[PDB]
């Protein structure tokens, strides 16, 4: 698409069945979802948050459905307040900043 | 330009004859750039952070030089880790993510 960013630039993302929409932030370097579950073998990991450092789990390899758009990378599942398609995932569509 | 995110999407940024360098942050709302002195008139504002709120000095209506392309509008100027171009500065240069 092109998508402009007069508002926050959310998008409907599949992942898991379960459809949720999440933010495509060039400023986010990982993808952080809120809590689901993922069939999967996951590994811990700290991120920091306003207030402080919280756990999520770390899937590797899922594929998730970005604007229609099959990507295959790691996403962080935690409880974030907002669902975040960072770079790590932007690359795999194709994403470009364009101006 | 058209940017790709394999690496963060830093640009350098002229404002005040300083020049540096941020980062274009389509999930940043705002600009909170670090701390450097710009003549004007300024409001007081609070903004969260790893570990807390840091206090910061709002400044409207600067003139700021992303990529080459002058751009009005407002800047926080803080102790900010990262230099941050968010969308209310985005929007002006006319930025849109494209897939």
């Amino acid at each position: 698409p092109q998508i402009t960013l007069w508002q926050r630039p959310l998008v409907t993302i599949k992942i898991g069945g379960q459809l949720k929409e999440a933010l495509l932030d060039t400023g986010a370097d990982d993808t952080v979802l809120e809590e689901m579950s993922l069939p999967g073998r996951w590994k811990p990991k700290m991120i920091g948050g306003i207030g402080g450092f919280i756990k999520v789990r770390q899937y590797d390899q899922i594929l998730i459905e970005i604007c229609g758009h099959k990507a295959i990378g790691t996403v962080l599942v935690g409880p974030t307040p907002v669902n975040i398609i960072g770079r790590n995932l932007l690359t795999q569509i194709g994403c470009t900043l364009n101006f």
